[PDB]
């Protein structure tokens, strides 16, 4: 409540005061201290003109931002700093790519709020684990698929439906229904099985050319953009790539350990006794990340540097892999580890 009081009564800090490089593809939002991130979200919403444009109520918006923040747990990767960094990449796409030539204002606003909300209440395990472990979330949503994503979305809606937090409640019935439908489509798009299912449709869009009058093209493009935000850690420097891999694998291997403990054999990527990080990272980059940024470049020539960073981070894993083989003796001069 004291954070609220300051967020409401102090004023929204100019977005340029956050960092000289804040609106650049090269800025690493993970550099921002966590206690500074809710005010940075208000600064970005202001700079995108959404607060004025949609006449969002200030007290309601401050409550909503804090509630969203408080709705993340602290697994190594799927925490509020990941949501905050995804949301920042949305802001980057807006500042560096002329989205307004492709998407409706309301679409762009929904993509940004969906980025804030898209992993709410994640417990550091994936859809497969929900099913295998017979979790309450699979009881609710296993028949439809995308279990966690449905739960993120439901969590977002629960926040809006909390007294004092409905940032859309003055909207017309038509616009409110549109915003919530968009949030559903965008947050369900973050299931990488969904991205893989629509991949051919994305390629076909890129090849024939984006048609702004085509409602299906809008929908495909929001999916690609949301994916591109959710994987944007791979578009920074090598120090970020390396640190994100440490967090992702800590989280995956915790899951693998639970799976072992219930008698299931984990995916190789989830088993700490089998996973070979360089090879796993290179596969993720070649098979998932680079094709996404290449499609982004195809649609938006000014996105080319993102695809180039991902390709360079990929080359970097090949360059360091040799270090994963123990040459000589360990530092302690001991083979006790054997
Ligand atoms: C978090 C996970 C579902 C997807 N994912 C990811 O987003 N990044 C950035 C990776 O490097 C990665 N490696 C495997 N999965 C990965
Ligand atoms: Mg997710
Ligand atoms: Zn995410």
């Amino acid at each position: 409540d004291d954070e609220y009081t300051k967020l409401l009564h102090d004023g929204i800090q100019p977005v340029a005061a956050i960092d000289s490089n804040f609106a650049s593809f090269t800025y690493t939002p993970r550099s921002l201290p966590e206690d500074d991130t809710s005010m940075a979200i208000l600064s970005m919403l202001q700079d995108m003109n959404f607060i004025n444009n949609y006449k969002i109520d200030c007290p309601t918006l401050a409550r909503f931002c804090l509630m969203v923040k408080k709705g993340y747990r602290d697994p190594p990767y799927h925490n509020w700093m990941h949501a905050f960094s995804v949301s920042h990449f949305c802001y980057l796409l807006y500042k560096n790519l002329e989205l307004t030539n492709y998407l409706e204002d309301i679409e762009i606003f929904a993509l940004f709020i969906s980025c804030m909300c898209h992993d709410l209440d994640h417990r550091g395990t994936n859809n497969s684990f929900q099913v295998a472990s017979k979790s309450v979330l699979a009881a609710l949503y296993s028949s439809e698929g995308s279990v966690m994503e449905r739960h993120h979305f439901a969590q977002a809606i629960a926040i809006l439906n909390t007294h004092g937090c409905n940032i859309f409640d003055h909207f017309s019935r038509k616009d409110y229904q549109r915003m919530l439908d968009l949030m559903r489509d965008i947050i369900l798009a973050t299931d990488l099985a969904h991205h893989l299912r629509i991949f051919k449709d994305l390629q076909k869009m890129a090849e024939v050319g984006y048609d702004r009058n085509n409602k299906q093209h809008h929908r495909l493009l929001l999916c690609l953009l949301m994916t591109s935000c959710d994987l944007s850690d791979q578009t920074k420097g090598w120090k970020t790539t390396r640190k994100i891999a440490e967090l992702i694998y800590k989280e995956f291997f915790s899951q693998g350990d639970l799976e072992k403990a219930m008698g299931n054999r984990p995916m190789e990527m989830m088993d700490r006794e089998k996973a070979y990080i360089p090879e796993l990272q290179i596969s993720f980059m070649e098979h998932i990340a680079m094709p996404i940024y290449k499609l982004l470049q195809d649609l938006f020539p000014k996105a080319a540097e993102l695809y180039e960073r991902v390709a360079s981070n990929r080359e970097h894993w090949t360059k360091v892999s040799h270090k994963f083989t123990i040459r000589g003796l360990p530092s302690n001069n001991s083979l006790d580890f054997l």
